[PDB]
């Protein structure tokens, strides 16, 4: 690949696969998606 990839906004050690509708954080997995929720107060429903 041409190395045109974005890193996980949370852990940033491989790549992203998700993108929180609120935080817009491109997470690598649901684990990183649920990671910001417990500290940033997020549910991930866009208008939660
Ligand atoms: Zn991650
Ligand atoms: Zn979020």
């Amino acid at each position: 690949g041409p190395h045109m990839a974005v890193l996980c906004g949370v852990c940033g050690i491989k790549e992203f696969k998700y993108k929180c509708p609120r935080c817009l954080v491109q997470t690598c997995s649901l684990e990183c998606s649920k990671k910001h929720k417990t500290r940033d107060n997020c549910s991930g429903q866009t208008h939660d």
